[PDB]
């Protein structure tokens, strides 16, 4: 499958799967979540535990605006 880009108005956000599969061997951090996670994602989740928050706790991954968002 292909990577996906989230069309954030301030700048597209790329999600590179290969890096995550390698760096987050606990697959259940993202997969086999109960229903609702597709509908549930948004800016609140992205800037929280959905993206940025995991990067902050992991001590690795982009945490600055322009490291995720890029026109
Ligand atoms: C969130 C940070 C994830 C983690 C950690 C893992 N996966 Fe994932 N996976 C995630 C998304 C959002 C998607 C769809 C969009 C994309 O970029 O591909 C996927 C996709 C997969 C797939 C399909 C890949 C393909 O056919 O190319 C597989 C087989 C898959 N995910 C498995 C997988 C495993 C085994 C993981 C742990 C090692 C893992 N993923 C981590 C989100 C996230
Ligand atoms: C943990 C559960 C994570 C979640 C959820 C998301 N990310 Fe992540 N990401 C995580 C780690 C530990 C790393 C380091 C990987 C590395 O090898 O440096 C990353 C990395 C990224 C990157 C950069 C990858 C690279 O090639 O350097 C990007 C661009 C990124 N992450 C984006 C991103 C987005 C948009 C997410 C939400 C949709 C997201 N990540 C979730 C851990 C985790
Ligand atoms: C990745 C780890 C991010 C960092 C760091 C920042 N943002 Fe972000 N943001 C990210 C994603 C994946 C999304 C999209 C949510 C979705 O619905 O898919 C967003 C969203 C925004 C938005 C709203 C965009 C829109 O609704 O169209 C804004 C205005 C925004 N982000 C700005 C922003 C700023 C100023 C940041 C640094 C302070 C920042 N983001 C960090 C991913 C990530
Ligand atoms: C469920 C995990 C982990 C975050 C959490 O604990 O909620 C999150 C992390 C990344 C999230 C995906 C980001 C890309 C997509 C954003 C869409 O708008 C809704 C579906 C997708 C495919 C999201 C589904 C789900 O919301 C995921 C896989």
């Amino acid at each position: 499958a292909d990577d996906i880009v989230l069309k954030a108005k301030n700048g597209d956000v790329k999600f590179p799967h290969k890096a995550h599969q390698k760096a987050v061997p606990d697959c259940k951090k993202c997969h086999e979540k109960g229903p609702g996670k597709i509908e549930g994602f948004g800016k609140e989740m992205a800037h929280g535990k959905g993206c940025k928050g995991c990067h902050e706790e992991s001590k690795k991954g982009p945490t600055k605006c322009g490291e995720c968002h890029k026109k």
